[PDB]
């Protein structure tokens, strides 16, 4: 219809992270009903960064997760309107970060514009330190409420040494069309797995991938 099988991306960010400014860009491309996509992204203001960009991974798509047709769509529903969301992530560590973004579908390309602000990242610990390796695979749980949908999931940092440094996120996702036009879904989970591809020049260029499918728990029950 709108969102067809193949899909290009373009992005916009803006952003301080204990209180540096930033900027980046990025353009990607994936397969909707899929649940592929591929984002190439520079820095193009405040690189390279004094933190690891392992945090703004998530920050950088929601309409390339492949739902299978017994679950509804909210954000595949939502164009040509397109949606917004709001996340807060807490680190165990104390650093918190919050983005809030705008999903729009302007000639063909699904066109993102993302502000980010992360605070309290200890000057010692791996973000700052810049010794992390990238995020494991987890599992977004959605529940509507009230007309949008709440993910709420765990993340963990692999870090340089081994273990792990953790992260709560909690989004709230809300569509810019009308209540009366779209059919809401009822709980349901996403798992994800996003990989970084190919970095350059001190992280001011990254390649990074991700899949994501949509799924009920078949897990039995009485």
């Amino acid at each position: 219809e709108l969102i067809k099988e193949n899909m290009p991306t373009k992005l916009y960010m803006e952003g301080t992270v204990n209180n540096h400014h930033f900027k980046c860009t990025s353009e990607g491309e994936g397969k909707p009903y899929e649940g592929t996509q591929t984002m190439r992204i520079k820095v193009v203001e405040g690189g390279p960064l004094p933190f690891a960009f392992d945090i703004l991974a998530t920050s950088f798509s929601r309409t390339f997760i492949k739902h299978p047709p017994g679950i509804p769509d909210f954000f595949k529903q939502s164009f040509p309107e397109g949606f917004t969301w709001e996340r807060v992530t807490t680190y165990e560590d104390g650093g918190v970060l919050t983005a809030t973004q705008d999903t729009s579908l302007q000639d063909g390309c699904l066109i993102y514009n993302v502000k980010v602000r992360g605070v309290n990242f200890p000057s010692n610990g791996p973000v700052m330190q810049k010794k992390t390796l990238g995020w494991e695979a987890s599992t977004e749980t959605m529940y509507p409420a009230d007309g949008g949908l709440e993910g709420r999931c765990d993340m963990a940092l692999k870090l340089v040494g081994g273990g792990h440094l953790i992260c709560n996120l909690k989004t709230t996702y809300r569509s810019k069309k009308p209540a009366t036009k779209l059919k809401m879904p009822g709980v349901y989970y996403v798992d994800h797995r996003l990989e970084r591809i190919k970095e350059a020049d001190d992280e001011t260029y990254v390649e990074q991938h991700e899949v994501a499918v949509a799924r009920y728990c078949d897990l039995p029950s009485k």
